[PDB]
């Protein structure tokens, strides 16, 4: 983390110096700062601002969580070094990538729901939704090192599990048909506009392709393809 | 509709006292109000506003449309408690009508759909325009849809002109009822319908009443009553 | 142009009499100018602002790029005749069409990524890609007559090529599966809705490509693609 926030410092600084319509907001948000933790929620805060709630509450409420977990912080640089291996620039994804933001600002409203603040992390899951485009239910559990292509349009149900390492590409629906939405396993990649149904198992290291209508299990290391999906 | 709005009044009351933040805002919209009517316009006229529109604008235009329109109101209710009965999340009236895009967008459309019939086109344009910024949902002002209708994960349907929505439809997310220039071109929903997340119908077919219509399916056919369709191309089950 | 303007400050007028809801944004958007560029950048300007970039700094950067190319004033000219021919009246189509200012904007990035300001381009890529849910990288090369209908969910890769007179549907994906991998679409083309593309392949000229068929493969001119997977009829 020390040296992934010594990059986008670096990179950042670059961006700053030679385009200046962006220079301001690269120095508050990034540059004024000392840790991607501040710099994080300073970006989350004025991203998911609304009339409801307030850019400072949310900068307050980001940082709170930042430095009350460091699995969150391990978790944004998994994120990130997800981005820079599997897609940017570090600080293009910090300031930029809409699923990277929103797998973030999850996480926090992941906790808001096990904190019993519910309300709140209901309304915070409002946002997301409607500036990221990302739809996960706060109670879904999400591991690190996910990466979200182009995440307009993902649709995580309730009792969805996705775990270490997966990417889940644009428009992929994880829904039901109790405990009754999907379980992806670590290394998974779903396709483009997939749409995986019920509470089904995904094996590690598996691949859906685009397109694809998943009713079934998929076994892991093996590639699901069709509408319906059959195994490869 | 009393016990409907005197449920939301009382979650409103528990939410208001479990969390600060969220309270004046509550009060505001919900608790500092004596209808759903009321409740429903003053909440639109702000997740619905620009600098084209003012939000005290928007908030007299829902408001003299409930108020104009008995059968307004009974749409609202009508949807609250089709997303209590019926979604998977299982929501509580308040959340619902506060924090759920789908129903939010409906009781939006039926307004614009009002002031289309009512020859002030170029305004039911501009808040349907509104609607698919915010909502992201984008049903033309000329559409008919019945009431009791479901809206899960709102985000990406899109509705024809002339296409026919009956009442307790469930459509969700992703869901395209469009065209295949001019005359019937859209799909006609029966009532008690369940449209598949992603799925496409397209051309003036007619999706049968208490049929079923699976996720990622492509219909272009005419679907019978009571039946199943799924499939890239649809099949009948 | 000078008549397509012609008729937009005409239809604006109308709307502007018959609702007074409207009417001081479409004097200040519309009425107020002499030029579509000017109509179009200060509009464009309002659409897009946010607390990263004043309204009034876009629509200075608008207008200094809509002045200085000639091919992107015909480039939207030929966009709007696309629509009102395709799909609008012409000031609806300037105002409200998410797919048309879309592609005005993009154009503009597209300009920037090739100017070298790619810190702005790919800021100005971000708004395009939250306020028209539009996805198109300032990278990709489109032509001009461009249709996207419903412009809701569209993305578009890094080296797509989209020709002239091309119609992109609701949720279309051009996308991949570095180096050119992304589709090149000729003129003439129909993508229906919910299509994906995949992969460095070709869409002939006049093709079609049916509502949600998944295409892996190239496909022949004045052909038709449809199905999961594509095949043609
Ligand atoms: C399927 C995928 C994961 C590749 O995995 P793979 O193991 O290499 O699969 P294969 O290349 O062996 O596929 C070969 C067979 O599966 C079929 N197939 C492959 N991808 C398919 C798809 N997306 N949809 C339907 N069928 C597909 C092929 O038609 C072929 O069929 P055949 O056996 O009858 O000849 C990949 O092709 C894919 O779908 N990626 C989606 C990524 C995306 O959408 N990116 C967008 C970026 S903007
Ligand atoms: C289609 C659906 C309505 C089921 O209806 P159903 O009458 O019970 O049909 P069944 O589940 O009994 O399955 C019947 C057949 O159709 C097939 N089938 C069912 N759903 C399918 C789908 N979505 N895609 C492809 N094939 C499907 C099944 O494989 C089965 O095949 P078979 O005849 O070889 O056995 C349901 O599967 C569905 O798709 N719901 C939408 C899920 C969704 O959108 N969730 C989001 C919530 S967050
Ligand atoms: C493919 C399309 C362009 C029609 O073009 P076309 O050249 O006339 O193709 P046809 O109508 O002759 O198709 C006939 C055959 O292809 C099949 N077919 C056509 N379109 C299909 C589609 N979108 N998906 C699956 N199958 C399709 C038909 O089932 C039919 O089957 P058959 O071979 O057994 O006879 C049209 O179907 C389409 O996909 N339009 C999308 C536009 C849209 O989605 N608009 C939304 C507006 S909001």
């Amino acid at each position: 983390e020390g040296w992934v926030w010594g990059q986008i410092k670096a990179e950042a600084r670059r961006d700053a110096e030679s385009e200046p319509a962006l220079a301001s907001y690269l120095y508050s948000t990034i540059l004024s700062h000392s840790s991607l933790e501040r710099s994080l929620s300073f970006h989350l805060g004025n991203k998911l601002c609304s009339s409801t709630l307030l850019s400072t509450l949310l900068y307050d409420l980001f940082l709170n969580a930042f430095s009350s977990d460091p699995s969150l912080r391990s978790a944004a640089v998994a994120d990130l070094r997800a981005a820079r291996e599997r897609d940017v620039s570090y600080s293009h994804c910090l300031l930029n990538y809409k699923g990277f933001l929103a797998c973030q600002a999850h996480r926090v409203a992941h906790l808001l729901w096990r904190q019993s603040r519910r309300p709140l992390a209901l309304a915070l899951h409002s946002r997301i939704a409607n500036v990221f485009a990302v739809d996960i239910h706060p109670a879904a559990r999400i591991g690190k090192g996910i990466l979200f292509d182009h995440a307009t349009g993902v649709v995580v149900g309730e009792t969805a599990v996705i775990g270490n390492n997966v990417s889940i590409l644009h428009h992929v629906t994880l829904g039901g048909t109790g405990d009754r939405h999907p379980k992806i396993g670590d290394g998974v990649l779903i396709g483009a506009g997939a749409t995986i149904l019920g509470n089904i198992k995904i094996g590690e290291g598996a691949k859906v392709g685009a397109g694809s209508v998943v009713l079934i299990d998929v076994p892991p290391r093996t590639t699901a393809v069709g509408n319906p999906a059959r195994l490869v």
